[PDB]
RNA sequence: GGUGGCUGCGGGAAUCUCAGACACCUUAAACGCUCAUGGAGGCUAUGGUCUGCGAAGUGAGAAUCACGCGACGUCGUGUGAGGUUCAAGAGUCCCUUGGCGC
DNA sequence: ACGGTTGATCTCAG
DNA sequence: GCGCCAAGGGACTCATCAACCGT
């Protein structure tokens, strides 16, 4: 009936603290990749870049050789990326708010995945992510909606967290 | 012997158990600790307090219990568990709001 | 087949 | 005043499916 988010505390072991790492420093590559690919559209056109094009140009991407690392990171995490210069040039295009900045290397990032032909399955002390497999999770909430999204952010150093959406 | 909080986990908060230190001692204030480096300033009301007998700043490590495994009773790793009471809607973008330093 | 994963889908705009 | 660190504020939105890849 509406959009509530159950915030859990990950317990990721090693492997999926380094791949949650891995996807949102590739999240912030592809935003600043696109947002200087979307400005320099408007440069040589007076046409940017739309989300479908930004979208395809993210296929050729993880089909590249040098950027070929993309492909390993969760695919949502990237077209959420994506998702995500479309809603800030959104924003400012909506006024003429300020203009889409790049980004550098910050610690409150987080990523977001999609549920999708059952890819997120809340259990009783874990959670089912989909590049991660199952999270060790404590403070899980009891499920009460249909599951949308998990946006798998990080706090600080060591304290992740997922706000599952329901 | 009693008392209080600083730091770590116990999802958050407060208690509370344990742990890393303490400190006061009939009163509830204050402070993390260890190590290496750093080698002379931080912190309060023009002036006082800790500190040249180790300041500010770098970072790191340790900081709950049970079991399994490996290495030399000690270290690492893996899994599991962590009470009570309350509460929990988050994400994105842009901006300005405070603190600090210069 | 089972389980999970990916690319396409959405038009603009400074 | 201008860098960093963090937070706070306001507006807006919060995916789905056919096809594909290794077991």
């Amino acid at each position: 009936i509406r959009n509530k988010a159950f915030v859990v505390r990950l317990y990721p072991n090693a492997a999926q603290t380094e791949l949650i790492n891995r996807t949102l420093g590739s999240a912030r590559f592809v935003y600043n990749h696109f947002l200087a690919r979307r400005i320099a559209a408007y440069k040589e056109s007076g046409k940017g870049l739309t989300y479908g094009q930004t979208s395809s140009e993210l296929t050729l991407l993880k089909q590249a050789e040098e950027t070929s690392w993309l492909s390993e990171v969760d695919k949502f995490a990237l077209q959420n990326s994506l998702k995500n210069l479309e809603t800030a040039y959104k924003n400012f295009f909506r006024t003429v708010v300020g203009f889409p900045r790049f980004r550098k290397k910050r610690t409150g990032e987080s990523y977001r995945t999609q549920f999708t032909n059952n890819n997120i399955q809340i259990g009783e002390g874990r959670l089912k992510l989909p590049k991660l497999g199952w999270v060790k999770t404590k403070g899980q909430q009891d499920i009460q909606g249909k599951i949308l999204n998990v946006t798998v952010r990080r706090i600080h150093e060591g304290h992740y967290e997922a706000s599952v959406l329901c």
